């Protein structure tokens, strides 16, 4: 019997890889994935040393210790209180509070650089510790919220917000499955081919 | 311009109240509803020294510095690999590896006694900082969660796991909404108001 470790990021775990974990463990009876979440930065570490044979994280790739695949398109949502108009631009909601998920940076900076650019800013960011708590608050009035609309659809709430996608430059994100420089193992590699099996209709139209 | 400070299990917040807090959101514009999360032992501690005006807590209501009313009833589902035949009772799954959300120490010693009282034992409880989280390890084949029906079945995941409630003295518990022992305030007799018009759907077949 063998290990297979593997990180990912919260909402991957919750929207997008679930139906091949349920694959990989009928597949290959024989090996144990050990899956576990956390912020990109800390997961890298772990592939990094050899704590975790992968992992999925926030793009772009750019440590050479790294090698990787981009997997998944994630196309960030701002989200409002019910019936907001669209937001189309950052000027239209400048000074708001925001509130964001303390464990995606990448997506908090994300946030906060579309402000930048139409030369706006919000009024705070409140670091949320889950998806659902960060939704509530927008639900309850208080604030706004970035979230990608895969992880938001899969949540009730998304019911009681009004949600819109940022403009074209900042619509798009990826996340990429990494693992350290080097050939693949033989778990990896089998991973990968279940993993592609999904993928393609992820990406395709 | 008031605030309501509105403390909640995250599980009540993620698949429970969305509704009522929008209800509320548009009720009383001029209330400014700041919705947190928390552990119950937490957030009775905030309530008690007068940082959060209400809460979303686990039962049962004990504690003399408190008044409440019972809300929310929660199925509690044994959550297994796909495919798994129905747990019916602990013996049958004897020293399986158990998944426990971090922040609710009643689920985590309601599974744990549920196993006692058939004379068996979990072989070890890993404690998780998500709900995704938790249930990704079971989609992965690496053990068994107790998960209420209502925050599972609003899951993805829930397509690849196995799901049965606990037999009957450990199928149902119970969140209550507690408040600091006196007369309500206008704004907490306003927030009963509206949730009432809502858990009579919730309690009602
Ligand atoms: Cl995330
Ligand atoms: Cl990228
Ligand atoms: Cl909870
Ligand atoms: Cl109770
Ligand atoms: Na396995
Ligand atoms: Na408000
Ligand atoms: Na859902």
């Amino acid at each position: 019997q063998g290990l297979f470790s593997l990180g990912s990021l919260e909402s991957t775990a919750a929207v997008r890889i679930p139906s091949t974990l349920a694959h990989f463990n009928q597949r290959y009876p024989k090996i144990h994935l050990a899956l576990s979440t956390g912020p990109s930065g800390t997961m890298i570490d772990g592939v990094l040393e050899g704590a975790l044979s992968a992992a999925f994280v926030d793009g772009p790739l750019v440590h050479p210790g790294l090698e990787g695949l981009p997997v998944f398109p994630e196309e960030m949502m701002i989200v409002a209180p019910y019936g907001h108009a669209p937001i189309t631009r950052a000027s239209e909601v400048n000074g708001a509070n925001v509130y964001a998920f303390r464990a995606n940076c990448s997506y908090r900076r994300h946030f906060e650089s579309w402000f930048h650019a139409d030369r706006a800013t919000p009024g705070r960011i409140h670091e949320m510790e889950s998806y659902h708590g960060m939704l509530a608050c927008v639900i309850a009035g208080a604030g706004l919220a970035l979230i990608p609309r895969s992880m938001l659809e899969s949540m009730p709430g998304h019911q009681q917000v009004s949600a819109w996608p940022l403009a074209e430059e900042w619509r798009w994100l990826t996340t990429w499955l990494v693992w350290r420089r080097g050939a693949k193992t033989r778990q990896l590699e089998a991973f990968i081919a279940l993993l592609n099996e999904d993928r393609q209709t992820v990406v395709s139209p």
